[PDB]
């Protein structure tokens, strides 16, 4: 018969009319033969039933034949077969509620799985097709969870609770925090004052965050090298640590890991791990630094690129004027016997110039 679905705490309207269309007696009773609400002229009445003060009928629409049933704050346990006994007939209506929910809630960063468990009347079965804000028609049973959330799955999903030839949609919101960059990379040269930058997406919240950056200097296995920072609103501050180089950090939220002079030993990888809370997790975002050193020995020269270079790149040294004085695929090339010209050291890959460091020759 009438099988209408509903959402927890939402509301729903049970129809009930008949011919004759005039203000006549009617009475809604559940399968337990208990009277939800009834009438006696304009005076609308209800019953002892648990549903009581959450049920209602539209007296205006009464005149036109409807003797509608409006259930407010939908209690899961409202799932029943109600009957609208109107003027000489019975209307059987089963209202099956549902309730899609994620328990892992508040402040979801990347990966950290999302879970969707469902509420339903003891005896009926649902099926959930969670359409994502972008693609993936992820579906499951009384439960379906999204694996490790990747940025693009941020937004508003639209899971559908299928049950019967009826179905009830659900709008759950899922936003994936996750730095706005994967592997940042900076190409500089022995001297150039290095800067780094990893942004977020504003937010407030109480006592919420701190982590640190870890670095794997090239060759210098001398790890445990780092800088630690605590954050609170648009306020950041180094917990302590730094040492080693003079890395300076900002007072302001848009973090700027500053490297005074790009000295050669400061080349390598790094992970900047952020971890805040309410219901924690820890963000990560990669960092890397390369250095180039163009320096003539005596009457003869050389230049070298340290750090995370690709086995696909090339280095070259020419005096600018004429073409390739030396072209090669490595990080420490040499050009013995140079001629006067403001020489350019070149690091690239494929074609587009990566690192460029100028220097002159004398005689």
């Amino acid at each position: 018969k009438k099988v209408v679905l509903g959402k927890k705490g939402d509301t729903v309207e049970l129809t009930c009319t008949a011919s004759q269309k005039k203000s006549i007696q009617f009475h809604w009773k559940n399968s337990n033969q208990i009277k939800i609400l009834g009438n006696q002229g304009s005076f609308l009445t209800k019953g002892p039933s648990k549903l009581n003060d959450r049920a209602d009928s539209r007296r205006s629409l009464w005149d036109q034949g409807n003797f509608p049933l409006i259930i407010k704050n939908l209690k899961i346990e409202d799932s029943d077969t109600y009957i609208c006994e109107v003027e000489d007939q019975k209307e059987e209506v089963q209202l099956l509620v549902f309730g899609l929910t994620a328990n892992s809630d508040t402040h979801l960063l990347q990966g950290q799985s999302l879970t969707l468990t469902l509420e339903s009347p003891p005896g009926s079965s649902p099926s959930v097709q969670c359409r994502s804000p972008r693609g993936k028609n992820i579906q499951g049973g009384k439960t379906l969870s999204v694996s490790q959330l990747e940025l693009q799955d941020s937004g508003t999903w639209t899971c559908t609770v299928l049950q019967n030839q009826k179905k009830v949609e659900f709008k759950i919101d899922i936003v994936v925090l996750a730095f706005q960059k994967a592997s940042s990379i900076v190409y500089k040269k022995e001297g150039e004052q290095v800067e780094f930058s990893f942004p977020l997406a504003f937010t407030v919240e109480k006592l919420t965050g701190s982590g640190e950056l870890w670095w794997q200097a090239e060759r210098a296995s001398s790890s445990k090298s780092w800088i630690t920072f605590d954050l609170k609103n648009k306020e950041v501050s180094v917990k302590r640590v730094t040492q080693d180089p003079k890395l300076q950090m900002g007072k302001k939220l848009p973090l700027h890991l500053t490297l005074p002079q790009a000295l050669p030993q400061y080349a390598g990888s790094g992970n900047l791990t952020l971890a805040l809370e309410a219901k924690t997790g820890k963000l990560h975002q990669e960092v890397n630094l390369v250095v180039m050193r163009a320096t003539q020995l005596q009457k003869n020269l050389t230049c070298e690129v340290w750090g995370p270079t690709s086995p696909k790149l090339m280095l070259s040294l020419k005096l600018e004027n004429k073409e390739a004085k030396v072209s090669k695929r490595e990080k420490a090339v040499w050009v013995l016997n140079p001629e006067a010209g403001m020489w350019q050291c070149l690091l690239s890959d494929s074609g587009q110039v990566l690192l460029e460091s100028n220097i002159k020759v004398l005689p």
